[PDB]
C-alpha cells in the first residue's frame, strides 16, 4: 500500500513515496526539519513557547469589556488588533490551492481546473489498509448508527449566543453561492466557477442566465409587482430554470440568482430583498449618473452589492459568531502594505464544516403560526400572505438551534445529516485529528476531551475505537462548544481561515479596485462603507423593522 | 458624446462621468492630486527627483562588461538586483486584472469572464468625435497606407542583436500558448483561458484533448517512430482536430496541443522537441518513482516542464532579448519576502505588441535550399527529409530581421501586418502616448523623436498629422531602436512587466508549490534549476547540435 498512508509528515511537511516502502518528508519552510518533519528550528522553538492557545485568545476576545470599549474607539488600535486578526487566520490557507479530490499531490489540473472544490488536507489514498490510513478498524462505524446515537435532536437545544432565523437563513442564503455542489459529477465538485463572494445567487452562474433576469433598463433586475409589493418574476416570464415540484402554482415560481432558492421561504425572503436592494442601488446610480446606459448601472450596482455583502457579513455576522467584544471592521487598506493573495478557491471542508443543520427549529414561527418543515418548504405563498415585514419581525424573534454540543440534528434533516458523513467517506477525508493538526491545534487524546462529557464520548468510543480515526464532521456536532457558545475550538479555527481568505481574497478589495471610482463614485462608496443588516432591511421592507442576528 | 474622451486624468488616475459634459478623476493613491491628478505630492515630488529615466537604466545594463562580470559571481550582489528587476516592473500591471474591449469600467464581467484578454488600458468610447478621443481628425490614415509607407519591407534588415531563427520559432512557440485569439468571438477574446504558461500549446487546452494525446502509460504522450526519430503522432490516430489545408495527407498532419502549429515547420521542430522532452522527463521519474502510475508521472512532468519553459524564458531567451551584462536568474524564492500577486490575465496590448513580424526572414535557410514562405507554409516534408539535426544546425545560424527602427515587415505577410493595425483600430486601441503615459513614459513630442530619423517621420506627420494621435502598433515597429539593439523604449517598457508578471505569477512559483516535493523530488527540481536552451536541445536531438538564440 502507499506509504504515506499512516500521514507521517508532520507540521504542513509534505509527503512523497520514493519507492514501494518508502517515503521522504519535504520540510521546507515548516519551520521543522528531521525524518518526519519534526525537530523545530531555534525560531520555531521560542515562537511556540509563546504562542497562545487558541481558547485563550478567545477568552481575553470575550472578556474585558471594558478595555474593548477603549480598543473600539481608537481608530489607530482597531485598525491595528484587525490587521493581526487577518494575517494571523490567512497564512493557513494555501494560495494558489493545491489538492482536490483526485489529486493528493500538485498537479495542474489541480490548480486549473475550477470544477473541484479544493482541499486542505489530500484525500487518503485508495490503497490504504484503513479508512483513515493505517489506524482504525477495517471499516468506519455505520453512518446513520453515529447519526442517531450523537447527532439527531431529542429536545431542541437552543443557541446561548442568542443566534436567530434571521442569522440561520442569511447563512444559507449567502453561503449558498459558493457551495453549489455538482451532483451530476460528484461531492468533490462545484457549479459555483466563481469561487467567493461573487453574488452569483442573486445574478445567475451564467451570463445566458443573468440576462434572463434583467430588465435592460436602468440597469435594474425583473421583478413582479404583488398587491403594491416588489418581489422576483416567474419562470414563465423569465424562462430562468428553478427546482420546484410541478403542483406549485406558476404565480409562486419565483426565478432568482441560485436554482434551489425556492426550496424555502426564509431563502425567498432574502432573495427579494437583495432584489429589492439592487434596483434601489440603480435608482441612487440612476440620479447620480442620468448619463450612463443600462450595462454600467447594473454592473456597477453588482460591484456595491457585493461590497455590501461582504462589509454586513464581517461587522455584522462574523462579529455575531465571533461573540467578540472587540469590532471587526471591514477595511481593505490594513492588508496594502501587508502579504495577501487576492484570489480564492473553494475548500471542500470548508463546504462540510458549514453544514449547520442544527441551527433549524423545529417549526417555523411566522406570526400567530406555527409551521412544520413540510408546511414550510417549497411553500412561497407563506411569505406572499404574512409579507416581508412579519417575516423580518418573526424571524428576528425565532432563536435558532445550537450548532456544538451533539444531538441538535433535527429529524427532518437527517438525511442530509447522514449524507454529510457518506460523502466524507467518498471524498476520502482525513481525521479530525490531523486537520486540527494541520490547522495549528493539539490533537485531541480522547473522546472525552472531543466532548467535554461522558455519555455521547462512550457511544463514540464503542463506534471508532481510537480518537485518531474520529471524523471531522460528527465531530464538529459533538465537540464541546466555547462557554456559552454556538461553536466549539475545531469549527473556529477552521472556519475563520477560510472565512476571512473568501471575503477580502475578493478583487473589490484589492488597491487597483478599492476606490470610489469603482463604485461610481462617493455616493456608491458610501453605500458600502455604511451598510448593515439593519439598513439592509430598513431599506427595502415595508416599515421598516428592527433587525439583528440575536433575538 | 463622453466627457473622458480627452484622456484628462493624469499619473494613473481613473475618470467617471459625473453627467453629459463633466468628468472627475479618481486620484487614488496615485501620489498626484487635483483636478487631473497633475499636483504632486511631497513624496513624489522627492521619488520624482531621484529616479532615473529607462534610458540611463538600460546604458547601465548594457554597459560596464568587467563590473558586471563581478556582480554576476557574487551570489547576494547578483540575488539583490535580479530582486529589483522584477519588483520595480510588476507594480505597473493591474492584478487582479481590470478593463477589457467591452468594459471601459471595472466590472465583474471584465473580472470573471475569462474569455477576454485584460487590457492595461480602457477602450476609447464609441461616442467620441475623433478614434483617439478628441485630437486628430475624424478618421485615422487608411491602414493600407502606414503600411506600405514605414512597415513594408524593402531590403532585409537584420537583427544588430544577432537573434537567429531559433530565437524567432522559439517566440512563436513559447507565446502561442497565451496569444489564442478566438476569431469567431473577436480579436479582444481569447481561447487560453488559462492566461499564462501552462503548456497548453504541448498538452492541449481541454481535458478531451489532453486525453486524445496521452499513452495512459509510464506518464507519456503518443508519439509515431519515422526512420528512428520520435515524431508527433498523426490526426487519424489520435481523433486530435488540427488546422490543416486539403492537400495535406493523413501521414504529415502531425496532432500536437495546438492546433496551429501544422501551420509551420519551425513550430512543429519545437513541438517535436518538448513532446521528446516530456517524454524523457517521465523516463527520470520512473526511476525515481517505480512505484508511481501513470498519472502522477503525467502531471509532475507537466509541472517540470511548465518549470523549464520559465526557466529557459528568463535566463536564455528574456537574457538574449535585454542585450544586459548581467546575469538574469530565476528564482522564486526572490518574491517571498515581497508583494506580488501569483496570477495572471493575459493582456491585449500584450499581444498586440508581440507581432514581431519584422523578425521573420525573406528565405528560410536549410542544409543547401532556400524555401520561400510559399514552400515553408503547411510543408511538414521539410522537417522529415533534413531532421531536426539540420533544423537545429540551420536555424541556429540563420539570422532574423530588426524589429524596430521601421520598413522591415515581409511582404508575405502583408496582410497579417495589416489586420493588427486594423484590430488594434476595432479594439478601440488608445494612441502610442497614452500608453507611454501609462507605463511612466515621457510622451513623444514629434514623429522625429519617435523615430530618430528624418525620412519616415516626414511620411508619419503627412498622414496623422499629430504625434498624439499616433497608434501603438505601427510605432513599435518604427520606434527609435537602442544602441545596436533589436527593440526600442515603447517595446521593452511595455513588454518586460507583461513577460515578468506572466512567468513569476505562474503558480508554481509561488511558495507552496516551490518545493522538492511538487517535481518528484530534488532530481525533478534539478532538471528546473539546470535547464537551458541547450540542454533542451542536447537531451532531445540526435547528436547533440550546438544552439543558442544568436548567431551562432
Ligand atoms: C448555513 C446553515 C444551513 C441551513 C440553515 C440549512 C438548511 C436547510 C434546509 C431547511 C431550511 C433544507 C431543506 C436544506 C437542504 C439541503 N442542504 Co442545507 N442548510 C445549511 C447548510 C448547508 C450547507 C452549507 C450545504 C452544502 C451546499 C451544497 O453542497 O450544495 C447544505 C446541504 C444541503 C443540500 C444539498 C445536499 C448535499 O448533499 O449537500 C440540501 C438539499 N446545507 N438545508
Ligand atoms: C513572436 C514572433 C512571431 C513570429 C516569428 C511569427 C511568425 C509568423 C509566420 C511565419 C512563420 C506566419 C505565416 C505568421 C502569420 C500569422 N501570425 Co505570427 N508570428 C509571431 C507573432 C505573432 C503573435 C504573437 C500573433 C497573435 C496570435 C493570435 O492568436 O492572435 C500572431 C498572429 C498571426 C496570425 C493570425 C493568428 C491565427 O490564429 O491565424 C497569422 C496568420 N503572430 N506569423
Ligand atoms: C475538470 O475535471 C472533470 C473531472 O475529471 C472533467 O470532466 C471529465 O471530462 C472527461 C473528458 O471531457 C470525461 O471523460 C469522458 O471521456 C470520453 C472521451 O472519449 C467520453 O467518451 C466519456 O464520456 C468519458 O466519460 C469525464 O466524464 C468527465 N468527468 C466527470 C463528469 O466527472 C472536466 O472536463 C474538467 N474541466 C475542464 C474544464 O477541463
Ligand atoms: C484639467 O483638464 C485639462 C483638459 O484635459 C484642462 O482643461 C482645458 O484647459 C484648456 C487650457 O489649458 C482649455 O483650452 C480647455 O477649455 C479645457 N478643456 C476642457 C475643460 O474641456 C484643465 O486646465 C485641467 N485642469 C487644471 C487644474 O489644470
Ligand atoms: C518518523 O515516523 C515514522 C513512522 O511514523 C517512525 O517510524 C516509527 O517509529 C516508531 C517508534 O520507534 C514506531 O512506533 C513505529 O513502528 C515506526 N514506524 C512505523 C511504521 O510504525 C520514525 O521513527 C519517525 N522518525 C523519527 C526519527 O522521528
Ligand atoms: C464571456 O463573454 C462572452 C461575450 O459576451 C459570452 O459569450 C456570449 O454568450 C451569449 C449568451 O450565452 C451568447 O448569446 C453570445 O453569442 C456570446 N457572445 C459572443 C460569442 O461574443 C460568454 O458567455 C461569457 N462567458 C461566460 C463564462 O459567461
Ligand atoms: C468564500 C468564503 C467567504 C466568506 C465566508 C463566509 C462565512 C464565514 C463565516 C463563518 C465561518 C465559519 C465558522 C466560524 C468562523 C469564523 C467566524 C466566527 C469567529 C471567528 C472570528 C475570526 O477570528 O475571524
Ligand atoms: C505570460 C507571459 C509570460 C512571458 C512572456 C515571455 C516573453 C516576453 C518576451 C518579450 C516581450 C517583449 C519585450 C520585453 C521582454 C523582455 C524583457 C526584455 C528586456 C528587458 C529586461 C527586463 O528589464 O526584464
Ligand atoms: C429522537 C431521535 C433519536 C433516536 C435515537 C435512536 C438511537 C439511540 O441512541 C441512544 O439515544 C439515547 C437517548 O438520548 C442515549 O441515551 C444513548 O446514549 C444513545 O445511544
Ligand atoms: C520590394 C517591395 C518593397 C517596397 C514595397 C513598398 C510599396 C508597397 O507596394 C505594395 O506592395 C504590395 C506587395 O506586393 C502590393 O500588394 C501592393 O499592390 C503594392 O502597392
Ligand atoms: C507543396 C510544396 O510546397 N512543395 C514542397 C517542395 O517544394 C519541397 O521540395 C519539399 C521539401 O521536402 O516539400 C514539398
Ligand atoms: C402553504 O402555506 C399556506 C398558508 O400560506 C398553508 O395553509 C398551506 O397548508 C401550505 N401548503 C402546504 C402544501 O402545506
Amino acid at each position: 500500500h502507499h506509504p504515506c498512508c499512516s500521514n507521517p509528515c508532520q507540521n504542513r511537511g509534505e509527503c512523497m513515496s520514493t519507492g514501494f516502502d518508502q517515503y521522504k518528508c519535504d520540510c521546507t519552510r515548516t519551520g521543522f526539519y528531521g525524518e518526519n518533519c519534526t525537530t523545530p528550528e531555534f525560531l520555531t522553538r521560542i515562537k511556540l513557547l509563546l504562542k497562545p492557545t487558541p481558547n485563550t485568545v478567545h477568552y481575553i476576545l470575550t472578556h474585558f469589556k471594558g478595555v474593548w470599549n477603549i480598543v473600539n474607539n481608537i481608530p489607530f488600535l482597531r485598525s491595528l488588533i484587525m490587521k493581526y486578526v487577518l494575517t494571523s487566520r490567512s497564512y493557513l490557507i494555501d494560495s494558489p490551492p493545491t489538492y482536490n479530490v483526485h489529486y493528493g499531490y500538485k498537479s495542474w489540473e489541480a490548480f486549473s481546473n475550477l470544477s473541484y472544490y479544493t482541499r486542505a488536507l489530500p484525500p487518503v489514498a485508495d490503497d490504504c489498509p484503513t479508512p483513515m490510513g493505517v489506524k482504525g478498524n477495517k471499516e468506519l462505524p455505520d453512518s446513520k448508527e453515529v447519526l442517531e446515537k450523537v447527532l439527531l435532536r431529542r429536545e431542541f437545544i437552543p443557541d446561548p449566543q442568542g443566534s436567530n432565523m434571521m442569522f440561520a437563513f442569511f447563512a444559507q442564503h449567502f453561503t449558498h453561492q459558493f457551495f453549489k455542489t455538482d451532483h451530476k459529477r460528484g461531492p468533490g465538485f462545484t457549479r459555483g466557477l466563481g469561487h467567493g463572494v461573487d453574488l452569483n445567487h442573486i445574478y445567475g452562474e451564467t451570463l445566458d442566465r443573468q440576462h434572463k433576469l434583467r430588465l435592460f433598463k436602468d440597469g435594474k433586475l425583473k421583478y413582479q409587482v404583488i398587491g403594491g409589493e416588489v418581489y422576483p418574476p416567474t419562470v414563465k416570464d423569465t424562462q430562468v430554470e428553478m427546482i420546484y415540484p410541478p403542483h406549485i402554482p406558476e404565480n409562486l415560481q419565483f426565478a432568482v440568482g441560485q436554482e434551489v432558492f425556492g426550496l424555502v421561504p426564509g431563502l425567498m425572503m432574502y432573495a427579494t430583498i437583495w432584489l429589492r436592494e439592487h434596483n434601489r442601488v440603480c435608482d441612487i446610480l440612476k440620479q447620480e449618473h442620468p448619463e450612463w446606459g443600462d450595462e454600467q448601472l447594473f454592473q456597477t450596482s453588482r460591484l456595491i452589492l457585493i461590497g455590501e455583502t461582504i462589509k454586513i457579513v464581517i461587522e455584522d455576522y462574523v462579529q455575531h459568531l465571533s461573540g467578540y467584544h472587540f469590532k471587526l471592521k471591514f477595511d481593505p487598506e490594513l492588508l496594502f502594505n501587508q502579504q495577501f493573495q487576492y484570489q480564492n478557491r473553494i475548500a471542500s471542508e470548508f463546504n462540510t464544516l458549514y453544514h449547520w443543520h442544527p441551527l433549524l427549529p423545529d417549526t417555523f414561527n411566522i406570526e400567530d403560526q406555527e409551521y412544520s418543515f413540510k408546511q414550510f418548504l417549497y411553500n412561497n405563498s407563506i411569505l406572499l400572505e404574512h409579507g416581508l415585514t412579519q417575516f423580518v419581525e418573526s424571524f428576528t424573534r425565532q432563536i435558532a438551534g445550537r450548532v456544538a454540543g451533539g444531538r441538535n440534528v433535527p429529524i427532518a434533516v437527517q438525511a442530509v445529516a447522514k449524507a454529510s458523513i457518506d460523502q466524507s467517506r467518498e471524498m476520502k477525508y482525513q481525521s479530525l485529528n490531523e486537520y486540527r493538526k494541520r490547522f495549528s491545534l493539539k490533537p485531541y487524546t480522547s473522546f472525552e476531551e472531543l466532548t467535554g462529557e461522558k455519555e455521547m464520548a462512550a457511544e463514540l468510543k464503542a463506534l471508532y475505537s481510537d480518537i485518531d480515526v474520529m471524523e471531522l464532521y460528527p465531530a464538529l456536532l459533538v465537540e464541546k462548544p466555547r462557554p456559552d457558545a454556538i461553536f466549539g475550538e475545531t469549527m473556529v479555527e477552521l472556519g475563520a481561515p477560510f472565512s476571512l481568505k473568501g471575503l477580502m481574497g475578493n478583487p473589490i478589495c484589492s488597491p487597483q479596485y478599492w476606490k470610489p471610482s469603482t463604485f461610481g463614485g462617493e455616493v456608491g462608496f458610501k453605500i458600502i462603507n455604511t451598510a448593515s443588516i439593519q439598513s439592509l432591511i430598513c431599506n427595502n421592507v415595508k416599515g421598516c423593522p428592527f433587525t439583528s442576528f440575536n433575538v
